[PDB]
């Protein structure tokens, strides 16, 4: 399809990031609800980062699930690139994390779940992602968790919070990033901070080099056993995704099923 901007009926600012605005929008003929992200060619390309997000949209749009974010479209103009995506109503788990401070433990087993069925779904098809932030995390009309960053690789900053040691040391990373990535958000979830959080870029990188993070009293004894087991400096030391769903935390405590399959 030959999308062009006059489409779409423009709506109130949904968010603002680095690079783009996203508007909630509404294509004219269809009435479909959705979300335009705005980005501009310039700035894209000062970066260093336009063919990047050429790649990452490419991945995207092969990603068929209902936790990851959907990409319906794309089209551009002379100034900026419009990616045409999913409206998640329920917006960022960043701002659920804000306003409840922290987490009980059957919504953090159910989200661990939810985004542990979305990256096996992306491992059965070659797609790996980078780390994973609370701010590209949205949610569906039914509080569904859906993975909102396309922050893909077949095989291919910043907040260092949610890299591993391997990306961050210069080191090699694969499939294992993601599961680092589920032990961070697993103790953010229930603490209402990562573990390696710092007042420096400088702190942190030595936090995460080291892993070095402790667990408030109230994290129970089968948080800290399932978080321990994702936070481990070496890569191939990291369960599986299969031993994330069975895991009896996260089977005790979780209301989605464990879709693996
Ligand atoms: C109360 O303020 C809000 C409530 C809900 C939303 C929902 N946005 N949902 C989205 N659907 N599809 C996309 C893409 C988006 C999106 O990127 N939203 C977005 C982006 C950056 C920041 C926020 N902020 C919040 C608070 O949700 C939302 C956005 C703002």
């Amino acid at each position: 399809r030959q999308w062009a901007l006059e489409d779409f009926e423009i709506g109130r600012p949904l968010g603002k990031g680095k690079f783009g605005n996203v508007y909630l929008a509404r294509e004219k003929q269809s009435k479909f609800i959705l979300a335009l992200k705005v980005l501009f060619k310039a700035q894209l390309e000062k970066a260093g980062v336009e063919h990047q997000l050429r790649r990452e949209v490419e991945i995207q749009s092969h990603l068929r699930h209902p936790n990851i974010l959907r990409l319906y479209g794309y089209f551009h103009d002379a100034t900026r690139v419009y990616l045409i995506l999913e409206y998640a109503p329920l917006g960022t788990v960043y701002r659920e994390l804000q306003k409840l401070s922290k987490f009980d433990e059957q919504r953090t087993a159910t989200y661990i779940t939810e985004l542990a069925n979305a990256l096996s779904y992306c491992h059965s098809k070659r797609v790996i992602h980078r780390d994973i932030k609370p701010e590209n995390l949205l949610l569906g009309s039914a509080g569904e968790l859906k993975i909102a960053d396309f922050g893909w690789s077949v095989h291919a900053c910043g907040t260092l919070d949610y890299l591993p040691p391997e990306m961050i040391e210069g080191r090699m990373h694969d499939e294992k990033v993601d599961l680092w990535s589920l032990g961070v958000l697993c103790y953010e979830f229930l603490v209402g901070k990562p573990p390696f959080e710092a007042n420096t870029y400088q702190e942190t990188y030595k936090r995460i080099s080291r892993v070095e993070f402790t667990f408030p009293d109230f994290v129970t004894e089968g948080a800290r056993d399932l978080i321990s087991r994702l936070l481990k400096h070496n890569p191939s030391q990291r369960p599986m995704l299969r031993e994330v769903l069975e895991h009896p935390w996260i089977t005790a405590n979780s209301s989605k099923p464990s879709n693996c399959q």
